[PDB]
């Protein structure tokens, strides 16, 4: 079944805002990529994998929010007689472009925190092989329950609203579990860090927990408000949870990594940062 976007008529502002936020978190992911590729030579070689990953999750999200921008632009056309952007009769818009490119981001947003915490070799690969299982078994489960939007929302003719709940609870069951490996790789850092860079990991973890709980709120939105200004609101909180969980989180992590690479002894990070 299509999304709940194609069953509604969007006014001028209700459509312009949504395409504007699709262009905004692409002009920002094509700027974060250039920033993360320009000051990736500052972190020490030990924690430069965390800066390379940060440059990967920006190129792998620019094509995620720019291929959805095109899909949003060609799916809807203005209709002056009505006064709204009615859906076109040939193309159907689906937000599932996000959940297919969340397979490159959900793993490589905790793999770059397990790296910053100081985990090397087997201790990092084993903890990556669990997060990359918890992140492709939670997103591939929330991606099955995404297809029952018009059924949970109440569109007449569409049935199967129970699957929206069923395939949504077996996604927060892995989202909670992934936090249990992210909070045992952050409460136990390696390399004997100082008490101030040990309290910044226990901030980068809460900044990852508090931006990953906006996605359960922005999917279950057709349950609550399946309207034009419940789609406008849901593409606001999937961008305030995008530019603040792939960009702000990466920049915050690039400072706690620079603090380790300025107390271990690296000079290009000890001169350019404290
Ligand atoms: C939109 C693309 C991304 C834009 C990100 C903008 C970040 C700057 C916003 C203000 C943050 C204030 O905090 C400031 O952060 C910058 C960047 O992390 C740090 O800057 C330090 O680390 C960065 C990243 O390795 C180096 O390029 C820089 O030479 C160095 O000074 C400062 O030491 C810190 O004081
Ligand atoms: C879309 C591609 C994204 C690629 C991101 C890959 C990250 C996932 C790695 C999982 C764990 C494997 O084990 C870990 O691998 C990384 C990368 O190979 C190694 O990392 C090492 O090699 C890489 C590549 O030469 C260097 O950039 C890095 O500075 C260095 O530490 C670690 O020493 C190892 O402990
Ligand atoms: C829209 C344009 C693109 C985005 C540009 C903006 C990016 C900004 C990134 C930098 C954010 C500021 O950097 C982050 O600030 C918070 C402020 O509470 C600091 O956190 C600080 O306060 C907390 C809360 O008391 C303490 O637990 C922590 O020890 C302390 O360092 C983080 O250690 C630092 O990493
Ligand atoms: C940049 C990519 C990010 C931050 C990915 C975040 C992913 C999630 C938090 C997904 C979790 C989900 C649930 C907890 C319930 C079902 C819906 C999901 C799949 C969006
Ligand atoms: C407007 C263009 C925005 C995207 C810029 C493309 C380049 C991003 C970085 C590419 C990788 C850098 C390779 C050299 C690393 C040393
Ligand atoms: C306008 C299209 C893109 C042109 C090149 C963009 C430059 C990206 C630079 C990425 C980092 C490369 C190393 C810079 C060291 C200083
Ligand atoms: C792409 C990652 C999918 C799951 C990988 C699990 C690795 C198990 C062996 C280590
Ligand atoms: C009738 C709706 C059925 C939705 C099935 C979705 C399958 C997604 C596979 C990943
Ligand atoms: C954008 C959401 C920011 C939430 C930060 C929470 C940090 C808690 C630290 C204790
Ligand atoms: C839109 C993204 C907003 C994120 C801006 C930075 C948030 C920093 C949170 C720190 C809380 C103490």
């Amino acid at each position: 079944m299509p999304s709940i976007e194609n069953f509604l008529a969007y006014d001028f502002w209700q459509y312009d805002v949504i395409r504007h936020l699709f262009a905004f978190s692409t002009a920002v992911f094509l700027a974060g990529l250039v920033y993360f590729a320009m000051t990736a030579r500052t972190t020490a070689p030990n924690y430069r994998l965390s800066a390379n990953i940060s440059a990967v999750v920006m190129v792998s999200a620019a094509l995620e929010l720019g291929q959805l921008w095109l899909l949003w632009n060609e799916s809807f056309q203005w209709a002056e007689l009505q006064g709204s952007f009615v859906p076109v009769a040939g193309e159907r818009f689906s937000n599932g472009y996000r959940y297919m490119n969340w397979l490159i981001d959900v793993p490589m947003l905790a793999t770059q925190l397990v790296v910053v915490c100081g985990f090397v070799g087997t201790e990092l690969r084993n903890r990556w092989a669990k997060l990359t299982i918890a992140g492709v078994l939670m997103i591939l489960t929330g991606y099955v329950g995404q297809y029952f939007e018009p059924a949970v929302a109440g569109v007449p003719g569409y049935e199967g609203a129970e699957q929206f709940w069923i395939w949504g609870i077996i996604s927060t069951a892995f989202f909670v579990w992934m936090l249990l490996i992210l909070a045992n790789a952050v409460r136990n850092p390696q390399g004997a860090p100082s008490d101030e860079v040990r309290s910044r990991l226990k901030f980068c973890f809460w900044f990852l927990l508090a931006t990953w709980s906006i996605y359960p709120f922005a999917y279950a939105m057709p349950l609550f408000a399946p309207t034009a200004d419940g789609v406008v609101v849901r593409q606001v909180i999937y961008t305030v949870a995008d530019v603040s969980s792939k960009l702000v989180f990466g920049v915050i992590l690039s400072q706690v990594a620079l603090r380790r690479s300025a107390e271990e002894g690296f000079e290009p990070a000890r001169v350019a940062s404290g």
